[PDB]
């Protein structure tokens, strides 16, 4: 149930992907297993930053494993009090508060990595906060059993897909693009949002499709209630699949304007989106 999605964007692989896999394995064993899928974010960073600087990718691998680990505790949490404690610990860790807690150690290493461009780091922290606020809002909706529209959902969901976060990390993984990333955010935020918004919407749809019991915070179930005519799960999937292709077309059009501002940054965003989708499909 729920089909492969054919991204408009190529899935390209860093030359040193086999180094990425073996690093992901060793580092997971050492710093995370004491508290599986997580190491397979080795192969994944390799297809997110194919024109990245290999020397930046082990740090990125560690950051993403730690992020995936903690988000698993958040998404798998019943009550707001627990989720609030983890999210606030996440953000104080992203902001450099020291910790000797293996739930947070790899996260800390990534966010305190001295090679960050300083304004890229601030961008990354601010977007991580948007991700966390997104997760808190969605949990509260599921607990309240609040019926919201698809449109309300997707606007909340976009930061919580981590697409915008992975786009900010482009500046760390591919440091030749750090300056263009800062520039576009300071000078053309509207154009930037025309790219990132359909990206988060398409990938949020893809994510929700790929986990077909989360009834008020899955866009498939949400559209089931919103729909003007009764639809079953299979018909709701069909439509949201149609929506995924529509948002990707909107994103690609927006990337043509970004590309005249920065061809390099526009290509790196394409590669993040196409590697994300390539990997989700490949983990069939
Ligand atoms: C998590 C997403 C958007 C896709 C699955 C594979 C992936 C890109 C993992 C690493 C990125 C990350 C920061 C995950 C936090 O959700």
């Amino acid at each position: 149930t729920s089909p492969r999605l054919a991204s408009l964007f190529a899935c390209n692989r860093h030359e040193k992907f086999r180094e990425c896999v073996a690093y992901a394995d060793e580092s997971y064993a050492e710093s995370l297993e004491p508290v599986s899928r997580l190491a397979k974010l080795g192969s994944c960073t390799a297809v997110l930053y194919p024109q990245g600087d290999f020397d930046r990718l082990p740090a990125t691998i560690d950051g993403y494993m730690a992020f995936l680990f903690l988000d698993d505790l958040i998404d798998n949490s019943t009550d707001m009090s627990y989720i609030s404690e983890i999210t606030s610990r996440f953000m104080s860790t992203a902001k450099g508060t020291p910790t000797d807690d293996k739930r947070f150690f790899l996260l800390s290493r990534f966010f305190t990595d001295k090679r960050w461009d300083p304004q890229n780091l601030v961008l990354a922290i601010e977007e991580a906060q948007r991700f966390m606020d997104g997760a808190l809002a969605l949990r509260a909706i599921e607990i309240e059993e609040r019926i919201i529209t698809v449109e309300e959902y997707l606007d909340i969901r976009v930061p919580n897909t981590a697409m915008g976060f992975m786009f900010r990390v482009i500046g760390f993984a591919q440091p030749e693009l750090a300056e263009d990333l800062n520039r576009v955010m300071a000078e053309k935020p509207d154009l930037w949002d025309r790219v990132e918004s359909p990206s988060g919407k398409s990938v949020g749809i893809a994510l929700d499709l790929f986990k077909v019991v989360c009834s008020y915070t899955n866009v498939v179930k949400i559209w089931q209630r919103e729909s003007p005519v009764a639809i079953d799960l299979g018909e709701a999937i069909k439509f949201m699949v149609s929506e995924f292709y529509r948002y990707e077309k909107e994103m690609a059009e927006a990337l043509e304007e970004l590309a005249e501002f920065s061809p390099g940054l526009a290509q790196a965003v394409r590669d993040v989106q196409g590697g994300t989708l390539g990997w989700m499909n490949a983990e069939r």
